[PDB]
């Protein structure tokens, strides 16, 4: 491990120091915590009062408004997903996170026509803060409720933000291609592109303050991208069980994006045998680009661009070891409302 | 747009005109005022000692009421420009009957509000069958002398009015937390808007068979829906207030008091979804009214039923403006704010 | 900044609600209007015609009965300085002021010795409703009408109706003095502010309101109001000069003219624009004066009916100051080309 880099709003941290631990946590990358999880946990109770009218307003008809962002019985999405994220930041961070997790959340078990429906619609506030046109509001308060989010954002350093809203609009276009179930291979491409991962990137870019071409930044992609599959197969491992039970009742199976998915399908393996092979593709992630880090650390430059282009690569490492530790035991993936492991071996 | 007919009895005019303007109007709906304001003033101010005596004579242990005068004009000129200039006497006791009995009934307690009711409905019984049953309260024993100056003038019209009279009585006779979906069938059949149209009717004399008139009320009645919640919007604050020092406020039902408890809206939030509503009422009558007048031939049935129209969108316009000034609505001696109305957002 | 006690009559207005807008309003207290003044301008439609027919009956030589009295093409002059008049007094009330407006008119503009011969004439009706004895009734019909309107007033409140009319007497005493022009700005403010009848006007509103408080509360309370009430002669005097200058001109009383404007033109050389300027920054200080003083007031007072009172009793003088100078922005005795 051994992080290079001065950290100024975080303190190093452990499953020790959590109890009652995890169930099944086993990442093998470091993770931090900021000064700052009551502020977060704060904001993202507020936020869900919020989103909630909004879902209220578009579908009156429907009751479960249960929905599980970043607050956990043991700490927060954002504190360990970004230790290092500025403290007058925290706030709007928070707010995009659990927008994120919502929003799937409504939009992924739908039929495609539904999706692409509000995917639209989403599209139309982000396109309105990247050309010099006039503004196109949303129809839906869903969506809405983002428009004043991204002004904060870009507020605070414009640079940053408007970068990170381009990347959500390749979320966006990620995930409306979700519309079959593939190969292994060609499923880890098509996830990549769907998760999230480079729109979570750039989150933390514009969440720490970082500056930095983005020739610099694929210039380490090469391993980059493997920490960052591994960030994926790890959501696939621990968000598979409610993601059957939501597909299932909704009758989306034919959309289901997990690897567990497919390597239960597709090949027969079994729950346990398909988790066991999972398990090893996320250690190999995790470990290059860790490696890709240290061999990138050492033949590199002092200058202020190398600088930053460290830490750029240790809030990528940071940021998949604090979510893997996050994932382990958040409500919105071990949730006891849940479909079994007999049921769903069919 | 344009509405089709001539007008005889009323002039055109501009919620600009007017001086001291009214501080928020937003109707978006044409209104004509009466030539004949001046003979309805005269009228109001006789009929309010009138009803003072009888209220002081039905409770001599305790009043202001606040009627069709407004600085500006008169309820019955612009609720009903076109009204047969000999009507207008008649029209301004109903409506003015209507505005004070309102507020003795729709404030005490369900067992005072029967009572009411019932020997009400025995006067309007009575010009429908038969034994005369008369009225025992002195505030509906006023009623009579108006029934016969109706009927007087137009029996067919008068009676159909008065069937309609005492279908409102059924009405107002039934929730709280109700849907603002379930809000809206409710509040249509209590605000007594279809007696109103029927007092249009009288007052213009329009002869159009009942299946004529119901022909059209699948756009006429969005209109009348947007009318009761035009009222909520500008009667809540003086709504509140009266059942507050009562004790009685869950006895309220409001549009923006069920926005505000359904939903966890503000006040201000809830107006705004309220004026939308409106505006989507009052644009859905002027379309109707426009798909109506692309289908409808020249004869002597079309031309009546184009009255009929014409004389309800103007009802709604003129209301509104009315209701954007009267002293019933924005009288300035609340002892509640916005403060404690915010309490009930939940 | 924000006036206290319920209103029962009346809705706060702006000029920004109003059309066509008048050219040169710079008020800084609020005001409203009546919701009686369908009722107000009825009886000054009528009393016009009942004035000019006392004023032929006493001069039949007379030439014009013109008059420009309480009604505007906006508003009231009582709906406007008495919002809160109770609705069965705002009849009488408009009796009262446009007798004032009128009998200004002709009394305010002849020459010393003819206003003496109607101002003593005058005083006998009011002086017999102050006493119980001795009962003289005026001489002039311009005056006899006096006598069945204080009649009203009475019915309606005895202990108001004496009040305004001991008030009333006194604003005759004051104008019987205003003999010459030649003074300081001092000194006119001093004059002009017994001679303007702001005072009565103040009685005025306690008996259109029905306001029950003693002399002596009220006096706690004069150091401010009375910086109001200068501040009201003074936009008196900036609005009314132009009318004025003419009439006086016309009747050959150059000397009387009663107004601030004036003296300062005249008698310090200052230019229309300079004196109008030194007259808005008076008011302006008038008009905080009272508000502030209002302000103090009312933060350390507590809630007796006492108190309630005189709350009433400031807040409707300065509705009264907000609402005559809306008034006088516009109205046609002051406009009227
Ligand atoms: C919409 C995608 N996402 C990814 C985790 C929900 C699954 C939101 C999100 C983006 C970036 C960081 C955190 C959450
Ligand atoms: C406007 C509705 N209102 C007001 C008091 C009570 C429901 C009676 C009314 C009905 C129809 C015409 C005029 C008045
Ligand atoms: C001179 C008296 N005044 C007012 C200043 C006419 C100019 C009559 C009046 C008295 C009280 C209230 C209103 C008018
Ligand atoms: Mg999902
Ligand atoms: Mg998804
Ligand atoms: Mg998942
Ligand atoms: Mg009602
Ligand atoms: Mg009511
Ligand atoms: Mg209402
Ligand atoms: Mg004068
Ligand atoms: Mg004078
Ligand atoms: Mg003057």
């Amino acid at each position: 491990d051994f992080l290079s880099g001065a950290f100024h709003y975080s303190d190093s941290v452990n499953p020790s120091k959590y109890s009652p631990r995890p169930s099944d946590y086993f990442g093998t990358l470091p993770f931090r915590t900021s000064r700052f999880e009551r502020e977060a946990a704060d904001v993202t109770a507020d936020y869900l009062r919020k989103w909630q009218k909004a879902v209220k307003a578009d579908n009156p008809e429907r009751k479960d408004l249960v929905f599980h962002g970043s607050t956990t019985t043991l700490g927060h999405f954002v504190s360990w997903a970004y230790p290092e994220c500025i403290p007058d930041r925290v706030d709007l961070c928070t707010q995009i996170c659990d927008f994120g997790f919502y929003w799937d959340d409504v939009t992924d078990s739908v039929n495609v026509q539904e999706n692409a429906e509000i995917t639209q619609d989403l599209a139309l506030a982000l396109l309105s803060e990247l050309t010099l046109g006039q503004r196109l509001e949303p129809k839906l308060e869903i969506n809405k409720i983002v428009v004043q989010m991204l002004w904060g954002v870009l507020d605070k350093d414009r640079k940053s933000g408007l970068e990170m809203i381009k990347f959500w609009k390749g979320h966006l276009d990620g995930q409306a291609e979700s519309a079959h179930n593939m190969s292994f291979e060609e499923y880890t491409k098509h996830r990549l592109s769907e998760v999230g991962a480079r729109w979570a990137v750039e989150v933390g870019c514009w969440s720490l303050g970082i500056n930095l071409s983005r020739e610099k930044k694929d210039s380490v992609a090469h391993f980059v991208n493997k920490g960052l599959l591994a960030a994926a197969l790890m959501n696939d491992y621990y968000s598979f069980n409610k993601e059957f039970d939501e597909h299932q009742r909704a009758g989306s199976m034919d959309r289901l994006q997990n690897g567990l998915g497919i390597l239960m399908r597709e090949y027969g393996y079994t729950e346990t045998e398909a988790r066991s092979i999972l398990r090893e593709e996320i250690r190999k992630g995790e470990r290059a680009i860790m490696d890709g880090y240290i061999a990138w650390r050492e033949s590199a430059d002092s200058s202020s661009e190398s600088h930053e282009l460290n830490r750029y690569i240790v809030m990528i490492i940071l940021m998949i070891g604090g979510i893997t530790f996050w994932s382990s035991h958040a409500s919105r993936y071990h949730r006891d409302d849940l479909t079994t492991a007999g049921d769903r071996a069919m």
